């Protein structure tokens, strides 16, 4: 049809309001994750009104292709959502109910610093691009932002979804354009890592350090680079979880920690060997004795610096 | 066309049913899982009513664009399902039989508490929304609610499906609207597991149990980090199965178990030989025939405290 | 337009045919399978009939939108078929040819009990629904039911393409249907398995059968344990092809035989040892040259025994 | 509209041609692969002749659904192409040219005998099918058929790209069809084989030879089990590539052998060891410098025969 | 419509620009990834010129089917891009300004010989091809090319997005057609490789070359084997991301002159041995004091050498 008269050349505000339905798909190597949710539209236009009096009707129910639909679309998504339109009323004064449903596929930045214990904020936007012959500005209405009660998501425990009502008004094209956010702010569940993913790990590690015990090169040669291979099919296994970034991870430091564990310890054998068949035992013992106590002491601090460098 | 007119002031009444044909690719990571059925819409309305007399003919079939047609969705499915009209007979008295195919995908969750033993019941949803003109509710016939005989499920036994004909008439978006529910409950084929994943399982401990009735040091720990190797191997093998939960499952409990077994053979192995070393024999042998006794007994006791408490 | 008038009240009889053009795309797991084939329909309508004299013309060709059409669906298929109309011809007496092309993914169930030695078929349904006014039957023209010289299937050889022409005329929602089954019988090519999973698998257990012929106890350990390890890897290797059954298969029975074969290998080797230490030398001789001859024979008569069993 | 009158009662000629603009997604599990290229025709009619002198035009383009067009598909695609309508001229004399631009997906056997030295031939397949009044024959125009010098493909080197003008006039489903073959041969590059498969390979193998060289019973299980564990490990990497074949393979041939190489290994050094337990020493020293010059002179051996036989 | 009139029977300008949305899924493997951005369109049509005084408008729209548009398609997609119309606006004068949106598939060749520190330029092609009445050639408008802020890639630092304003005015099917090549220069993250792969596998080679300062046979071996084995293990870890290349790159030689340094490693090893045995140690001695020093100063210069001809 066309924009409605500027009764006093005032931009024009619509109300919108996303109510979740259900969400799932996060893949967090593509940083993607699909929707599927409501979106109501209540704009104004003086054009429509009718009188309910002499109809007798409260509200009449037009038709899609009978008005004018102001052009609501997503920024970050890779193609446009399938609309499904639901209800649509016009009230006699002027205001006109608009509702619809719809999914699509959604891209936002993840950060993987804190793996195991990390909060993501998944970002959704809505942009309305202004004509000329008419301004269009957005605006949240709060009795329309919600969830739906039945939303689970794999791993992560929904927190919150709130829109922020301050749309951010640039010129992109020559043209002037509206921004509105809303944000869903997820946690992860990290209790099936704990006996999944670390005790094993230190498990294998404290077998491995049995070799300060002993004094047959041969039998701590096996421990020593057997608990390696080892170490190497775990990190196998854990591999298939975590994606490629360029800072540095917390479980990269500590799989790097350990692997630097291991060559100070295969380097301690060595010594003590050596030490040995060059006719002075007393030397290997002291530092076999030593080391017994020192290891475990480094271990723990350096994970206790590598938490407090990272979660503070 | 429009609603038809309150004759009654009643809300209107439709009748349900799904004959499932076939359900495949059950996806237990993504929860989502694949249907083709029928569905068969049974209203009333008086505005169609012929004289089957005048015209001669028993019922006379009308066009999908030429009659009115409640709008029936679905709540759990990612896209619209795939409507295939079949046929549209209308009776004289008013009455309209209705009838469509389709296929499409249902979100349900899913219990991985006991993985090997477990029931799943799988949620179908069907929701109508009631225009301001009229009311629509929705009903179950039991005379469509049925399977396929030929429906086959991999893995499962499909033993019931059911609908509650109690409907859940909420209000959402200033709207009132009815739910119907439809129950699916299978049961996996857990026959394939005794030989393919715990019979080895324990076959790989017992081998590595026998290293309390040996005193060569090197031959210990040989077969002790090599069985450990093997069972993280093996885990490699089980591990292309198990979704994330944030609960604990059975099988991780077991597996955990398993990793402390390893841990504490490790330590007695170490204890035996640092004693023989220290020149004190009968401590050390007492040691190891009394692990000897200990080690099972402490397994199966565990074993049936954890089936006592996850299945009961 | 309309169903043919009933000149004698006779069900009306449609004559079908599928010539196959190229199959792939045999997914084991799924049990889905896609095909591109044609479609020959070749039913009788006197509406249609002209005079061929007077018209000059041999046979003259319609439009698909401007007659009627029998509908023709599929059973077991994900969605519907591609239809691709090539040539719509009417005879002067009535007969009407029609002629299409295709091509969709259809669902038949596997056996996979011998697994290396199996022949499976595949079943494609054909269903015509017949309307209130008039009833249509099907039919198998054997004229056209063939298939292209150049079907191939990776790993299956294609040994015939048949139909049976008596069609189950049951009765679904209140409504009499017909049913064609269209049967493919291929059978697995078992040449690639024989130097690529069977052949190593009997070295490796061969491999690790010599420590009956040696003393040295960790020598033994080392064999025993590195070939049941490297048992393992060959199942990982192995493992890429098993779907999931509730049944006892030919390989998985195999494997299992082999584990417990490792198994009893372990305990006689712990045996020897412990009766070697406790000062029984000739009893510990006597037990191992009994076992290096009791071994193969259980092996071979056990494999027999499986092999009669499954095939017969 | 309707095929042009037999002005001399001759089949109808059209003129075809292929130019290649890329392909890519050479899939050797499947044996499918992408293309996307363009499509001229050329045929002729005189009821679209006209007169230049008196229209002052050239060339006038019609509409796509103003005239006729013979239909051209493709026998081997999963799905009918994306046809793109560039461009359509109508000469004044009444020649007729077309073009297009498509994607699609063809599947041609492949061959991988030969694994890393083979060559292989892709088949494009071109039908047009005879309507009952006039008959279309296909033709090869030689100055169309040719491919972009920016066509790559991942691996391989394309080398050609020719058309037969032969057509096969068969006749299928009692109507005759020409049919047009596009060839496209490739070659693989096996630089990257080389060093990544064949030498590492050669190296484990080498290095598990050494096993002749020394006497240590021990030393020698362990150096030959474990290069068998690493041998079992690179065929875990190579296993990536090769799909399933009905025959014998270059590669398969090579392993089977190595595992044949390794098991006689293991009796040699069983068999050696068992001498020096006897008192045979000699004996014992005699077979295995006669085993240390036999294994590599029967491996040479062994790979020229098997080199001559499958490459001629 | 109709191509606008030769006023001056000059060539067309259009003038074109392409504003960055986001880009994503940089497919290595196949060598393919997908835009989402902007596409302005700017040409000049005398037919469409109005008076702004008498209609009283600065700027009137019209319909995307009222008007005629030059065909604008991409060289290197896979499918036709999903164009999303936006806004078209016509000035006085009669220049067209025109707006739209789309997502499409790209493909571009790699360059993957410095793998872990590499640079890549991703060209997108434009392609307009010229109607017989009239001739249209291409523009770049530097003020619409450009990217958006929130342009991120995973792995890559996008660094600039510049269009070559000189087009390639080859003819191709008889036709004159223009190209214009948007060039996106990227660089890859190189961090998350030294802590990942290069380090772990320094430490496990340093592992390996203890075997020098030992002289137990049976240590050395199992020290040397298992190392190799370890070194498998890792580089099945690493194999998850080059991919097949036709030269040789900087990661895959590294690989085999660690094999290679493997091999001559197991050589000494025999050769100490073999002498230790031969009543020969102070050569033995010798050697392998040597070796201890002569090893790492070759890796080193080996490592220096590839990289002067790798990198320069
Ligand atoms: C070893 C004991 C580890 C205790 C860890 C406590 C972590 C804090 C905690 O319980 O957080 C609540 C959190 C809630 O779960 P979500 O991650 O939201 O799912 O609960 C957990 O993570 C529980 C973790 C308990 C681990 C159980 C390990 C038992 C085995 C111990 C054997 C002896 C060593
Ligand atoms: C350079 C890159 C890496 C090169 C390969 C490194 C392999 C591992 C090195 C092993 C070192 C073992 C040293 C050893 O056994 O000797 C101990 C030696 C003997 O002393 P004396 O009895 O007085 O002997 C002299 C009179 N006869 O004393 C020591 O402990 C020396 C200090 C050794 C520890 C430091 C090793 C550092 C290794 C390099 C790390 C690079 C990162
Ligand atoms: C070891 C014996 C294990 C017996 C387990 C019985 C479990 C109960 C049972 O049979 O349930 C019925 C159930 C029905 O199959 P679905 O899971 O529905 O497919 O049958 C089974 O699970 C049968 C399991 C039998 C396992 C056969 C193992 C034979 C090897 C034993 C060798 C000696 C140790
Ligand atoms: C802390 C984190 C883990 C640190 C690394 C742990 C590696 C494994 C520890 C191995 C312990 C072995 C103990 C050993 O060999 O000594 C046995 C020792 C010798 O006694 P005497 O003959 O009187 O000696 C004193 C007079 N000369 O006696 C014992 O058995 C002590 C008890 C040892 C068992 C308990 C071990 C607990 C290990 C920590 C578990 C953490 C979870
Ligand atoms: C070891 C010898 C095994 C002989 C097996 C014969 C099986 C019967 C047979 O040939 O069937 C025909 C069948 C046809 O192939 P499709 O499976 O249709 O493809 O041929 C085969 O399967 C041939 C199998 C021969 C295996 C060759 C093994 C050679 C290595 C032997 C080395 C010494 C041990
Ligand atoms: C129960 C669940 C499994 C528990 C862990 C099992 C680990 C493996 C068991 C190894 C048994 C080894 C037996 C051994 O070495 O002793 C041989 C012993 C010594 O006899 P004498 O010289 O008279 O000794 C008594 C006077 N001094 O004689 C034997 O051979 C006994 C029979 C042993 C074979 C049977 C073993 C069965 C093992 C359980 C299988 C469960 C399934
Ligand atoms: C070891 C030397 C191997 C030489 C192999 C020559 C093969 C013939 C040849 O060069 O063909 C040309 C062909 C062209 O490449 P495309 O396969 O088309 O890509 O080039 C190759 O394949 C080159 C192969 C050379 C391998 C380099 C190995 C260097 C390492 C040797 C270390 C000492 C052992
Ligand atoms: C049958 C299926 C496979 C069964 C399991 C096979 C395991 C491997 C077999 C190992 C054989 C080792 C033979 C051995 O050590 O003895 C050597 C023995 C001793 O001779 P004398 O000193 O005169 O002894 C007699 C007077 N005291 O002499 C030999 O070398 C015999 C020949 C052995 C080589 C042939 C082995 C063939 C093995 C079967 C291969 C099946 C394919
Ligand atoms: C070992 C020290 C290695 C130093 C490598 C410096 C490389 C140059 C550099 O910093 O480039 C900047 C670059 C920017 O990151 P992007 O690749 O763009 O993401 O930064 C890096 O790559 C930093 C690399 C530092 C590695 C940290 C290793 C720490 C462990 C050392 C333990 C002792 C051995
Ligand atoms: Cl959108
Ligand atoms: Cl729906
Ligand atoms: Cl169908
Ligand atoms: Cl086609
Ligand atoms: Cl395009």
């Amino acid at each position: 049809v066309s924009p409605p008269p500027p009764i006093a050349d005032e931009p024009l505000t619509v109300n919108t309001g996303i109510y979740l339905i259900e969400c799932y798909s996060l893949d967090d190597k593509a940083e993607t994750f699909k929707v599927n949710a409501f979106l109501s539209l209540s704009w104004k236009d003086r054009r429509l009104a009718f009188d309910p009096v002499r109809s007798g009707v409260r509200v009449k129910t037009y038709e899609p292709e009978a008005i004018w639909i102001p052009e609501i679309r997503f920024v970050n998504v890779e193609n446009a959502r399938d609309a499904d339109v639901v209800d649509i009323s016009v009230s006699p004064d002027g205001t006109v109910q608009y509702l619809e449903r719809f999914s699509a596929r959604v891209l936002s930045p993840l950060d993987f610093r804190r793996y195991p214990f990390d909060s993501q904020t998944l970002h959704i936007y809505l942009i309305v691009r202004s004509v000329d012959t008419r301004n269009i500005v957005l605006a949240v209405d709060l009795e329309k932002v919600g969830k739906n009660d039945d939303v689970f998501l794999t791993g992560w425990d929904i927190e919150s979804f709130t829109a922020v009502v301050k749309p951010a008004n640039f010129a992109l094209e020559d043209r002037l354009e509206s921004k509105l956010d809303y944000q869903l702010r997820i946690s992860r569940q990290y209790f099936s890592y704990i006996p999944n993913i670390i005790l094993p790990m230190l498990f294998i590690l404290f077998i491995s350090w049995t070799a300060f015990w002993s004094t047959s090169y041969e039998a701590n040669v096996t421990l020593v680079v057997s608990t390696l291979i080892a170490h190497i099919a775990f990190n196998i296994l854990v591999e298939t979880n975590l994606p490629k970034t360029p800072y540095m991870t917390y479980t990269g430091a500590i799989i790097f920690m350990i692997y630097l564990f291991y060559f100070v310890a295969v380097i301690e054998v060595t010594v003590q060997h050596y030490l040995k068949v060059e006719s002075q035992p007393a030397r290997a013992a002291s530092i076999t004795r030593a080391s017994r106590i020192a290891f475990p002491v480094v271990f723990l601090l350096a994970n206790i610096i590598l938490a407090f460098l990272f979660f503070g």
